[PDB]
């Protein structure tokens, strides 16, 4: 999954969540091989963020709760199959690994980290994936800054289409964002990452009025690294985890100019992942 998604999950965490009380132990399907989450508590609260490909969930114990319970961090990453759904609790799904049940008052719920094809993975703490650079959606000014100062680095020796998916530079960016972004710019997937960042290397240097003079209607790499994702988020509204799933991938069907599309071309890269492009490939083309 991409950048859009988990902070659209997020999203859905956190607004379904805001008035519940949880209560209870987290409970793990036995077949995962994720860890089991110690935790207890009879009345806690779930609250969660996105950076990048990651969504953190917080259980905050509320007052007066027993037994005594630090708040705990749980980072999670979904793979192709992972998604979380709030569902009442008779109906839990067959692949619901984690699990998070809701205390009287009201309809018995229960939070569930689902995950089919078993790709996902939580770990225990807050701590996000280290060496992941910061979210090209939520930390914009941050991430352009950490690709600027490193340009360096042996990354960007790599085919731009590359690049775009290290994430310790590009965290949120995968497969199809790729191939929207240099499509928006007709880079060719195969120039060499530092040739096409370069010149934005070394604000309040330029005034506004200069910028909207010369870079509003010529956005760079890195501006569309944001922007593009941004799309995606705009359009995915409140449908995740509600019953809106067929009118919202149509929706991003066409939304897509590129990736998968008639006439394109496409080649795999270096890690065997399709990239999407029109036009020439660029001179590192396999």
């Amino acid at each position: 999954p991409e950048g859009p998604e988990l902070h659209l999950a997020s999203q859905f965490v956190n607004e379904a969540c805001r008035a519940l009380v949880f209560g209870g132990c987290v409970e793990k399907s036995s077949v995962s091989r994720n860890p089991e989450v110690p935790f207890e508590s009879s009345a806690y609260r779930i609250s969660a963020s996105a950076r990048g490909k990651e969504l953190r969930l917080i259980l905050s114990p509320l007052p007066g709760a027993q037994p005594q319970q630090e708040p705990l961090a749980l980072v999670f990453r979904f793979g192709m199959s992972g998604s979380f759904q709030l569902v009442p609790r008779e109906e839990l799904p067959r692949h619901a690994h984690l699990r998070f049940y809701t205390a009287p008052p009201g309809p018995r719920l229960a939070l569930c980290f689902v995950d089919i094809r078993r790709f996902g993975r939580w770990d225990l703490g807050g701590k996000w994936q280290p060496g992941r650079g910061p979210c090209v959606l939520q930390e914009y000014q941050q991430f352009r800054e950490s690709v600027l100062r490193n340009l360096a680095d042996k990354a960007f020796d790599r085919p731009i289409c590359e690049a775009l998916l290290d994430q310790r530079f590009f965290n949120g960016i995968g497969n199809y964002l790729r191939a929207e972004i240099l499509y928006r710019l007709k880079i060719p997937p195969f120039e060499k990452a530092r040739s096409v960042l370069e010149a934005l290397q070394q604000s309040p240097e330029l005034t506004l009025s200069q910028k909207i003079r010369t870079k509003l209607q010529n956005p760079d790499l890195l501006e569309l690294c944001h922007s593009v994702p941004k799309e995606v988020v705009q359009l995915g509204g409140r449908g995740y985890g509600s019953e809106s799933g067929e009118e919202d991938f149509a929706a991003f069907r066409a939304w897509l100019r590129c990736y998968g599309m008639p006439g394109m071309s496409s080649l795999q890269d270096r890690h065997g992942r399709t990239i999407w492009f029109q036009g020439d490939p660029g001179p590192l083309a396999p």
